[PDB]
């Protein structure tokens, strides 16, 4: 009765998980957005990675990461040598929040990220992961505790009881905070992403 929950199909295929999802009405996002993003990837995939929501061109799309955040990513995921093939990407919720300007998005709540919670521990059930990437501070705020802040604990290797399977946890910076900035401190930060995935991909 709360959030998405009971939009939650009972099953761990993603094909209809994702199917379900785009009829999810478990918060109000679902009204501006187009459509619902879920993840992509398969179920034998070994890391996770969550960011925050979908963006502008992500919304469209119907797919995580096409955009600016994405590209960026995919050059600290060859950086780090870790195959894209290992992996599952999606996001905390699954519901472009926008306004626009004379698109832009805005911070899900905290009641927001945990209304759509249900998809992503359905998806991390579903695809049991040996470590989840959480990409932000959003994402990370989802499984690790409203207080938890990712600049303390970024490229740490977490386990929290709570968190279904016990996968292994990285906290790290989302891609969208290094496209606006210092090029010394772009470039500074890309190295440290590159270093959190690197840990990720090491786990086991
Ligand atoms: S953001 Fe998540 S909970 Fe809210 S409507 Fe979209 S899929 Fe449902």
């Amino acid at each position: 009765m709360a959030g998405a929950q009971d939009f939650v199909p009972h099953t761990a295929d993603l094909a209809e998980l994702a199917a379900a999802a785009g009829e999810c009405r478990g918060c109000g996002l679902y009204r501006d957005a187009t459509q619902a993003v879920f993840g992509a990837g398969g179920r034998s995939a070994r890391i996770m990675m969550i960011g925050n929501q979908p963006g502008d061109k992500e919304d469209l799309a119907g797919l995580p990461f096409v955009g600016p955040a994405g590209r960026l990513l995919d050059r600290a995921l060859e950086a780090a040598d870790i195959d894209r093939d290992a992996l599952y990407v999606t996001n905390a919720v699954k519901h472009f929040k926008f306004t626009r300007a004379a698109r832009i998005s805005k911070t899900p709540s905290r009641t927001e990220v945990v209304a759509c919670r249900p998809w992503l521990i359905a998806e991390m059930t579903s695809v049991e992961p040996d470590v989840v990437v959480l990409l932000g501070a959003t994402a990370a705020k989802a499984l690790l505790g409203n207080d938890f802040r990712v600049t303390q604990h970024r490229g740490e290797v977490l386990h929290v009881d709570d968190v279904p399977g016990d996968p292994a946890l990285v906290a790290t910076v989302h891609p969208s905070s290094l496209l606006r900035g210092p090029k010394e401190e772009r470039e500074s930060a890309f190295a440290g992403l590159v270093d959190d995935l690197r840990v990720a991909a090491d786990v086991r």
